[PDB]
């Protein structure tokens, strides 16, 4: 409602406990080709294909927020070249825009669960087992946060059937709202993400068309 | 904010050598923010997000003294520096998307998420300070005749998240933005030409 | 604010004399805040003030890898280190005092006065960032036994002022607390100890 | 309702115009033994036994928000202490709990009335007359301030039927809100305390159990 | 007696780059050698030779402390160390050849004379030393995944030459071996993980 410091611009990066991850590295001398992608790519952030979500008072504290998965289809830009190559690598960068009125309140968290975890329930209360963060859902600043590809081997063919750390926010604490007339302000959160140092795909392919 | 992913575009020292003369401008014109012929919205709270608050092409039209001018010049080429100002207390949350569309696009619908992808700007509607950002004159011709209006860079300005306000009974608080302009540092018209009378 | 009157209570160190062995952690769980099994809350506008919005004992049933590890060994002892997180915007008014209670004390209700009398914090519900605080392993014993919950240290916390908000038509807007431990710099486990399989 | 600071923290204390007091350095050489509370009483604040009060819309400016006097009975271990003594010197630290909602708005004052002065009316007109604080019902921090033992002989019996110099705030601005909804926080105002650098007991005695 | 035809197997040093964590286990582990769990036979004058006495792959199963430890984490890697122990005084004559199959082999018998091609030890019952050998982790992948049991590395022993012993009228003298095993010095987990409650 106003320009004030009344909220909390906690775009901290809280050290979430992992190693880095090499990318690319450990695939190039395994494909027969060189392949790099247009760095203009990795400047900007963009939206996610399935980059919007929102959160309604009406959500229950341990409701999935959004659970994806790392690969080319976090990127427009990365999901049409994942239709020329066969495979991939590297890790991504995402951003995650909560920057909900000043009279709500609330909590979600987001965690790193790593591949070969069983998919499904993820109750709240492991959701904090994992490499986490815990957010206010009035944060100004986009946060940031990386998505490393922990893998068992050297790349992931472009078809993502693949197991890959995929990355899941849960909403931990209800959401309410303190203005004092009928009306809860619904928040809209958006998820940008671009591609890491050395993601990069390995073996081109004929185009398909319908990928 | 200044910080796009576009690279410096070079203008009136492109089109220098295939042009008769290189026109100067009343310094004076270069400070002061004038206001755009349609760069002016309002936010409501049941405006969708996705929608075109504003779009405009780079010209010499978008400012009055520049149209005034163009009348007097055969080619004009560079650059310009646009500000947009949004009206919106600490009370209010939702999110504006400006970006920097090139002067060769299919015109039509734009998702909210295909806005992201060019080089481009996201602002909250809690910003004090008028958000400065600049407009270059991306071509394939060396510099633009004034008496056709030809594909320029244009700024489309687009609703990305919805406005979360209170009001009162009346008359549900819109966010009012408004977007001003003017020439950069090389921003210069081409031969000097009488003015012909219907311009 | 991690300044209450106690003194360093030291673990691990002083159990090594009369322990077989004296077992580390996987270095990774130090650095992890996990969520409590019951340390979570939610304050209304008619909670009235002297409740027990949590109350929990030191313990490796507090981490549940920390409760995995425990059927592998005999014994434990050492500090953890707990950090609470309040979800109120800066429209609220209330406190919450949380105390450190001796691990023997008669059980029962505390008013909200008693409560200031141990080793405590008071917190305002507009607190942004978490409240990290000590839990000491005050005992009389070298190293407690992984296979009989003996009397240990507790937090205890308490809705010291009650809370001052507005609401819309719904839902009266709680204020939800969340409580978070991890182990101290010097918990460790004993001996071990083939896993009984109903441990 | 936020965690802005469109509050006034007014931790600052106003320099209240009196000297210092000595405590128990007065008595000692009078009290045929040696005796001494337990040091860790000194460290932590804790809520006077009638340390709890509240602020309402509707409390007329000049209405006694509470007036208590200096003695073993501000402390909880003070006051059970002093069962077991017979008398008492030295001063008191006090901390003045007034944290309201952000839409309150009003003022009280805090004044030292030294012993001997005639109890009741005490108006509004004459409470600043004494050294005084102004004090603001948003304060965030807890506002310090002491209370010395300005008296006439070297202590205090433990009966304290003895003039001591109290401590009374009082409402001198009428509290409103300003929130537009149906609804005027009530401003629940705390005191704690705790013994000054050489408040002490002189002369042990047996407990009574019925003090 | 630990030299056998095979390469140093790189461990936790070619699966740190992709792994998130590389957890350590409690030294204490490392220092205790366990009876795997079905690392037991018991020859007799009448056992044919070429039977199998015993076969087990590499894993965390093979440690009780391992399987408990592996339901807390994603992924392990890392090679491990196993001894023989039998059972014979010096009246007695027989051989039994161990052999570390590679972790990619079709099942089925083996004759006595195959099972010495593979990189493998030959021991006579008369050894009072336990025959220490390691176990290393030959694989395609970086680090196995705990959740599947995937091909690794397998120890199988053969009774190469028959049992030559008397016997009273009871009961016959068997020569009883057991295999116990402990990790390696770089056996590590990969990835700290909640243990999913049916592991």
């Amino acid at each position: 409602e106003a320009s004030g410091q009344d909220l909390v611009p906690a775009a901290v990066e809280q050290a979430v406990p992992i190693q880095p991850v090499a990318g690319a590295a450990l695939a190039a001398p395994a494909a027969g080709q060189i392949n790099q992608i247009d760095p203009w790519i990795f400047q900007n952030f963009v939206q996610c294909p399935l980059g919007e979500f929102s959160i309604s008072p009406r959500n229950t504290p341990g409701e999935i927020l959004f659970d994806l998965a790392l690969g080319p289809g976090l990127n427009p830009y990365l999901a049409h070249l994942s239709a020329m190559y066969t495979g991939w690598v590297g890790n991504m960068e995402v951003q995650l825009v909560l920057a909900g009125n000043a009279f709500t309140a609330g909590k979600v968290v987001v965690a790193l669960v790593p591949p070969y975890f069983p998919k499904g329930s993820l109750t709240t209360a492991q959701i904090t087992c994992f490499p986490h963060v815990m957010c206010d859902v009035r944060t100004l600043e986009p946060i940031q946060l990386p998505l490393l590809d922990v893998r068992r081997v050297l790349w992931h063919a472009t078809q993502d059937q693949e197991e890959s750390m995929r990355l899941v926010c849960m909403l931990y604490t209800p959401l309410r709202t303190n203005s004092p007339g009928d009306e809860s302000f619904v928040v809209s959160g958006r998820l940008l993400s671009k591609p890491a140092a050395d993601f990069n795909f390995v073996y081109l392919t004929p185009p398909i068309e319908r990928t």
